[PDB]
């Protein structure tokens, strides 16, 4: 069975699904959404897997519950896709705080359809 | 009267956004400039979709009436994405028309500057 590959938004929503269940599940695998060009802030920002990986690490994600209120997610520059989160992220089973995050999925470049995450811009709205 | 190193991506979506919201308020009718044909625009509402491309986005800035626009920008980042592009992530208050003080969170995409992406959202149509 074939089917027309999926839209952005599909594919926006698709990332947010496999990005926060992996969070949860295992924080210490998100390091392979990075290439060497990423960016990353949850504050300077750390680029290229490794450091990402290390930040990751450092950020000490355990039992992480999220929750997605809205998702938008649209065709960017060079067949990229624009996404914005906005929800609540609990972390150690302390209280859910309001967050939102921007995603710029860019094409990998060796796997048809394959994206990896070129920016990622996370904040809590309590601290701002 | 010099030539200075080119601004950081921090400081072009800094710039961008004081330079959107000082038009926003002073002339809503002249933001449509800011887009080219695969830009994409969306301005809270209930969610209501993006709409595309200049003529449609000056259509929906020209819908929702700005006037004595009010904007407190809580904080701006701002970082270098694909093709040299700068993606912005703003955070504040918006109150239009001596109506409430509202909540948003926006996103923007620049490509060398025009606006490829504007997506704001209201956090209390959300939330």
């Amino acid at each position: 069975m074939v089917m027309e590959k999926p839209s952005p938004l599909l594919v926006g929503r698709e990332f947010v699904r496999q990005y926060y269940t992996l969070l949860n599940q295992a924080p210490d695998m998100l390091h392979r959404f990075y290439g060497k060009n990423s960016s990353y802030v949850h504050a300077d920002a750390v680029y290229g897997q490794k450091e990402i990986h290390r930040k990751v690490m450092s950020q000490n994600f355990t039992n992480c519950h999220t929750k997605i209120r809205h998702v938008d997610a649209h065709a960017t520059l060079n067949d990229g896709v624009v996404v914005q989160v906005m929800g609540l992220l609990s972390n150690n089973n302390q209280a859910l705080r309001r967050f939102m995050q921007t995603f710029v999925l860019a094409p990998e470049g060796s796997v048809a359809n394959k994206f990896y995450v070129h920016n990622d811009i996370f904040r809590y709205q309590d601290e701002v």
